[PDB]
C-alpha cells in the first residue's frame, strides 16, 4: 500500500496464534510491543525513549506477519505506550519513506 | 525522494534561518524540536514517549522547511536527545509509507 499519515500508520500484525496491530514507526531503531503470549526465554536489554530508558524482554527470531507480509527478527516486549514496529522489521517488508 | 530504512531517516530542515537535521518519524504525532528561539506566544505542554514525559513548549504556525518543502504548523519545544518531524507536518510535504 501507499499510507498517507493523516492518522497514525496502524497495521495488523500477528504472532503465533495472536493477531494484534502495531504502529509503522520510522523513528524507532527497535521492534517493540507491550505482551506477546508464550514466548519463551529471554534476554534482558535496554532500550532509550524521549523520557529516558527502560528495561526490556529480547526475544529473536520471532517470525511476524506485518500488514499481510512475513518477516524474521528480534521482538523486544517491554513498557511501551503503544506496539510499534521499528526499522529492524520495516527493512524486511520492504517499507520506504517517499515525498 | 524514496528513502529506505537501513539506517536512520535523517533529513535537513530548516527553521528560524537555521540549517539542522532532524529524524522523519511516522511514530511521532506532534514535531519536537532541541531548545532553541522561535516567534511568538507559547503553550506549555507534555508529550509522553518511551520512558516517561517531557515538557515542551509549543508554538503554532511555525515555518519550517524540510529537505527543501516548506510546512508550517506546530512545533514542540524541548528536551528531546533527537530533532523529530512528526505527523503534523508530514503529511504536509505528501510524506507517505510504501510497501
Ligand atoms: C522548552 C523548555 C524551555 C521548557 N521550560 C522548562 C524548564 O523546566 C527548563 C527548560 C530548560 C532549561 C535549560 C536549558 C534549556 C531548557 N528550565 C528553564 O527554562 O530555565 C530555568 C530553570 O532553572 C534555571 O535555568 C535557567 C533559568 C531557570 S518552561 O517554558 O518553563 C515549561 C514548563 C512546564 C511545561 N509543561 C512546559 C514548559
Ligand atoms: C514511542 C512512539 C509511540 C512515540 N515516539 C516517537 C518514536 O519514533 C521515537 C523517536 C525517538 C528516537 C530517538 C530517541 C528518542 C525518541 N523512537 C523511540 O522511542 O524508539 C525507541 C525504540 O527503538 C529505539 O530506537 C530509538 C530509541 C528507541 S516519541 O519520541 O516518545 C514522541 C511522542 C510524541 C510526539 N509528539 C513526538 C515524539
Amino acid at each position: 500500500p501507499q499510507i498517507t499519515l493523516w492518522k497514525r500508520p496502524l497495521v495488523t500484525i500477528k504472532i503465533g496464534g495472536q493477531l494484534k496491530e502495531a504502529l509503522l514507526d520510522t523513528g524507532a531503531d527497535d521492534t517493540i510491543i507491550e505482551e506477546m503470549s508464550l514466548p519463551g526465554r529471554w534476554k534482558p536489554k535496554m532500550v532509550g525513549g524521549i523520557g529516558g530508558f527502560i528495561k526490556v524482554r529480547q526475544y529473536d527470531q520471532i517470525i511476524i506477519e506485518i500488514a499481510g507480509h512475513k518477516a524474521i527478527g528480534t521482538v523486544l516486549v517491554g513498557p511501551t505506550p503503544i506496539n510499534i514496529i521499528g526499522r529492524n522489521l520495516l527493512t524486511q517488508i520492504g517499507a520506504t519513506l517517499n515525498f
